[PDB]
């Protein structure tokens, strides 16, 4: 309700979103987390992102790694540290111990230490100030409830400086105690934990943000991937979207199909194809994608229980010769493996496919085939997070999902998420005169009149042959007709 | 039986209703939580209430923050601490430590810390002492079972002084031991516990009253939110509301259901639409709404599964004109998502919209969107407070619940939140002929006759037309009618 | 299958059942527990009643609190210290440590403590001697294996005088080791244990006698609620009641159902009351209520999911008129909600109401609707309670139990409490011409023909009017009939 405290971003996507604005101006933070998580990681990029935008320089402090290997590190994600360290921009302070020396003192150090970063402070003017592996000094040689001196000492000392400030601390659990000592959360005023939390044979790294004093943040814990560019927290918001299309419509694919949804689904919905398996999903996921053809749009396909070579074979057995799109770079196929890589890259690998085709039509093969090892709550964030990234780019998602209860059944998805789709298309076996046929049924429409009835439908040589309906029989979606 | 102790409240909403009353007069009381759960903002919410309500002058101890630092922090919630430190209606005594100093004492500074306090009280006149972060001086140095006589002539002197005092102690979990060393619950005649349990990847803060020496309380856990007004402690109570409406009645929206429901649903009540997915239950929320329109009424809708557009473009499809509500300030729509923020967030959320835009109708959409993640204990919580805060405010609210099972199913609820509702519409689907028609159903009313009977309904370009009857079928609910 | 030692009585309700007398006669007793659970209200309570009933006096040792501070406290719960100590009766002994002091010597002593006690014993003439807080002198700084003697010592002095010693032990945990050192369990010849476990953000209360040497007691965890008037503990025994009514009967209210039971339910026995929601359960219970009227009797009623004035409406909506009856104090309604206070406390706000308003007809609401939260066990022993309460006083009791399940279902109480009720109300839905009518049934009876038919009914503006019957269907209870 009155002025909030000022805050600087630290241009991390995802981050900036978490903590209202980025870190706060003259505390300090705390990142602390298991081996192997990015706590380094963290600190390089808050400094070079603050360098490369704001030019704002900084300074990194090191206890047991020399600047070189660092740079060398840093190289292999893109950017050059060395360049910056000769243009006076960044300083790798060096605190390395010697390893011939003397350990008559403990860790009365910190004394000297604070000049020797003020010094390169003055002489750099730097404003990004990222102390990493701070528990290498102060815990050397000294018990608990004694470091809590030296830390209040060290935080009190870089306010009274004036910059920001970012420390790193490790951990030895994933879920106890946050810090080493248990005593470092106290002092910190801006806790961030990193987590490499491993369950069923898969890990999953994860961002925590536990207190920051004296404005407001997101609670809870928020996934994060370090791809190639950095560390990637992916946000939680669609504010964005304020469009919505009315107007003229995409076609599905197939003619029929579209007289049965109204004249096309939407140029931007998400499509949902269920059923069980054998019925014909892979073959509306065909047509869908293959009609791109006709409009010179670029498609792509999705692949994650097939195999490319399969896909062909099987598209060239219903006349299709994906070859001439491929060709005509109007078609991309993936053809990747849900046990390949976690569920959470997955999302990562769409988006980038994305960004880089720039296609119109997204179609994700078997959205159930990559939901059998993780649970409910994993599955239904990649699936919002799929929908909301394919709806606010207004592109049309057709997306597949196979049941397990084959005959008759109910609860048309065991994942529970036919309520963020937009249209649901409903395929089935119907035992007639013990030859099993299948039929179609256009579920549910989000803004049509989509034709309510039941179609029996054939697979022939060339497509989906979709006859009149099942009009003298009864119970047609238990697999059980009675005619009468 | 007989008189009992006096006691003096804190003026914190929520907090004097789980203590009959306040905080006892003359004892101490301990708030022990873990880092980043609200402890000092206990303590400054304390002292601030009492000093603008009944004009109660009050000091605050530091141990580790510099008070300006607490000013700024505090500046942030709105309440300015210098001009009444320049009132001389506060004083923040400085005992936090410099950083250059001398350690040859441990922690033997007692004697000279309640001559401290007590000069400041006998200069400023204070009636709430607020010791905070106390566990940095009796424990700094100091070993179990040594704290305790430390603790016990703390709390033997103040209560000598005869003032109200609030502690603060930390932790180190959850649900393990409550303080630091297991010894500081024996002391203090009231323990306060504060957590931050995370679960599901997900936080959520509770307050807890351990134990009041010679009063009564409430016992367990109770919810509480750190909004931008400080600490807002929802209680559970509705014996305030003596009043009910057996007089005029509002129109639903369709004047075939007001027909069916017998002239309106009430003035004040709790409906309930449920069904499967795709069935009409967001046109029976639009209807509810825009019918607001007619008679100058305001009314607002929370949306959970759309965006905005989303629901402009399908209430244009009908002809609703969302726009010219909006515009007339006669319409407010939130369009939040369930995993944004917690469901303990979604209820102080939906409590100020209600009291800033003060509407009519409330409309929740897809109730069963926000109750997924959740367990069922915290989702029947939501429920109840929704529906106790919408009743005590002669609010009719109208809810949607989509069932999992869409077909033939029993358990009209899966989340077994039907008594606490007023009416009850049943939505389902009918297979009619192969065609799958659907089908609305008044299930239960309380107060009216209700129509028992099942009536076949369509989506037509304008509402919902409904037709006469199945009165040549069987069991109809069962999802396969056998026609006789 | 020989004499017995000697035991006396603490004159504490309840406690007296499960050690079959009361605590033996010059032993000792350790009462050990966790923070706020009731330690000290035991010691205090035991010096009390044995003051009152039989003239006996008694001591009571301090050791951290004063005994200014006990008399406060004691003073909320009615009875009043001061004026027992100044009548010679009672003896506060004091030594609690001053704060202003010397530590040159631990814990010894003890030897100088005895002398204290024994003379207070010799000038009072005292036969209860409490020791309280004992576990503040012999461990204050002695480690493990060192307070086995000076416990030795303790008991085996106030055994060698000869009287009844109850002392107190604190705990870390809940169902960890049962004292802080896990030593002075084989001391104490009696050692009663109190807990406060936490489950579902709920605390409950149990009591439990660990050993006692030489005679029998009752094994597991029991139950007790801090009332106004002290411990309270709830027992498990029906010996009391050896009287039944095969004699005149009470009418139900309904004279077509007291025709369908056989002329009147009985004077006293357990009336339930099922089937889904929206069927008439309350109306039932309404006229079970409304009854009392006629022939001057007192009834009450317990609300668990309505709100007075909604029960005002809809019995003015059937023409009650429950306002005459409430001004001729005839008629009481609690009004609470199943989440304000826990099960347990729910069972003694029934027995206080059922005690001072003296009653002949309880009538409990929605029996269901506090059974959600807890698990099986709690609500079974909660029902028992509420049955063998009701029988042994001769009060005809009706109940109220909704199903889950809404349409044609088995196992018609899920919580399995069908075996502990005297007659058994069947109400169901029965679609009827797709009309969804509704049907009444006497399931079972304990001592009547009780009419074995199915009978519609339906709810006019004045009451219940019961139909014939369905005798020209098939399968009425699966929810779908077939006429024949
Ligand atoms: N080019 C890269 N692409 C993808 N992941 C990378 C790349 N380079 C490093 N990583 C990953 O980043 C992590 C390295 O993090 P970083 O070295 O910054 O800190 P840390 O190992 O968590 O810290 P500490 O040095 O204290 O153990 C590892 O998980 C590593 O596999
Ligand atoms: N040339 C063909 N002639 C006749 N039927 C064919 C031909 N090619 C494929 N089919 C039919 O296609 C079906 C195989 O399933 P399809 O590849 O269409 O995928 P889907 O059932 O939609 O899903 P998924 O691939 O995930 O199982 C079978 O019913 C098979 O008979
Ligand atoms: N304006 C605000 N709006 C919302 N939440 C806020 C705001 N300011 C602070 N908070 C939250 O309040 C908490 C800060 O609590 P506070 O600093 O009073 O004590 P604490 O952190 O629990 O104690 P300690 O300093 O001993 O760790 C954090 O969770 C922070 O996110
Ligand atoms: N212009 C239209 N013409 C015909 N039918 C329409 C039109 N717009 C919407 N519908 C129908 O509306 C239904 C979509 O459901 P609707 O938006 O009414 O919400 P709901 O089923 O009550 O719930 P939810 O949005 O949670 O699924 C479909 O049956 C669809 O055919
Ligand atoms: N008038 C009262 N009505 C209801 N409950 C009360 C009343 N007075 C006290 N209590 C409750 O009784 C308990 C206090 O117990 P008591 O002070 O006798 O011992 P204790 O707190 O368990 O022991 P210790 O002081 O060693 O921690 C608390 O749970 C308190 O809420
Ligand atoms: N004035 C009235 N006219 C017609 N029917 C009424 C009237 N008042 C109530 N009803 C009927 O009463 C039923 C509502 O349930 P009722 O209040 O009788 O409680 P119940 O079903 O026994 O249980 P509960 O209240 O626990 O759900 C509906 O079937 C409704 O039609
Ligand atoms: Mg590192
Ligand atoms: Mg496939
Ligand atoms: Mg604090
Ligand atoms: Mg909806
Ligand atoms: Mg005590
Ligand atoms: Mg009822």
């Amino acid at each position: 309700e009155h002025q909030a405290i000022a805050k600087m971003r630290t241009m991390i996507e995802g981050f900036d979103d978490i903590s209202h604005g980025g870190l706060p101006i003259g505390r300090s933070t705390l990142v602390s987390g298991t081996s192997g998580t990015g706590k380094t990681l963290f600190s390089i990029q808050f400094l070079y992102n603050g360098i490369i935008e704001f030019d704002e320089p900084g300074v990194f402090v090191t206890f047991e790694e020399t600047p070189q290997d660092i740079i060398k590190n840093a190289r292999s994600f893109g950017w050059d540290l060395a360049k910056l360290v000769d243009e006076g921009k960044l300083f790798i302070l060096d605190a390395s111990p010697d390893p011939e020396g003397q350990e008559v003192v403990g860790g009365f150090d910190l004394s000297a230490l604070i000049e020797r970063i003020n010094y390169a402070i003055q002489k750099y003017r730097a404003r990004r100030v990222s102390i990493d592996s701070v528990t290498s000094v102060f815990q050397q040689y000294d018990a608990s409830s004694v470091v809590r001196r030296e830390l209040f000492r060290l935080v009190a000392r870089l306010k009274q400086i004036g910059a920001t400030t970012v420390m790193t601390t490790e951990r030895i659990e994933e879920y106890g105690p946050i810090a080493r000592y248990g005593v470092e959360e106290f002092v910190s005023d801006n806790v961030v934990i990193l987590r490499n939390v491993l369950e069923g044979e898969r890990r999953r790294r994860t961002l925590e943000i536990l207190k920051l004093r004296g404005t407001s943040h997101m609670k809870g814990e928020y996934p994060f991937t370090i791809t190639d560019h950095g560390i990637n927290i992916f946000p939680l918001g669609a504010m964005r979207l304020t469009q919505r299309s009315s107007n003229v419509r995409v076609s599905s694919g197939v003619v029929r199909l579209d007289e049965m949804c109204g004249g096309g689904f939407f140029k931007d919905s998400i499509i949902l194809a269920t059923g069980a398996t054998g019925t014909g999903k892979t073959l509306l996921v065909s047509r869908f994608v293959e009609n791109a053809c006709a409009n010179k749009e670029r498609a792509i396909l999705f692949a994650y229980e097939e195999s490319r070579a399969q896909l062909l074979r099987n598209a060239y057995s219903w006349g299709m010769d994906f070859e001439e799109m491929e060709r005509q770079n109007l078609l991309k196929i993936v053809c990747a493996y849900p046990e390949s890589a976690g569920l959470e890259d997955h999302l990562q690998i769409i988006k980038s496919e994305i960004n880089d085709f720039k296609p119109a039509r997204i179609a994700i093969d078997s959205l159930s085939a990559l939901a059998r090892g993780v649970s409910n709550n994993a599955f239904r964030q990649f699936v919002i997070g799929v929908t909301g990234y394919a709806k606010q780019e207004e592109i049309t998602g057709l997306f597949t999902n196979t049941s397990d209860q084959f005959m008759g059944a109910h609860s048309i998805t065991d994942s529970h998420i036919e309520e963020i789709t937009d249209t649901i298309i409903l395929l089935q076996y119907v035992e007639i005169r013990g030859e099993m046929s299948r039929a179609i049924n256009v579920f549910k429409m989000r803004g049509s009149w989509h034709d309510k009835a039941i179609r029996e439908f054939m697979i022939s040589d060339k497509g989906p042959d979709i006859k009149d309906s099942f009009r003298n029989f009864e119970r047609i979606i238990s697999g059980s007709p009675t005619r009468i």
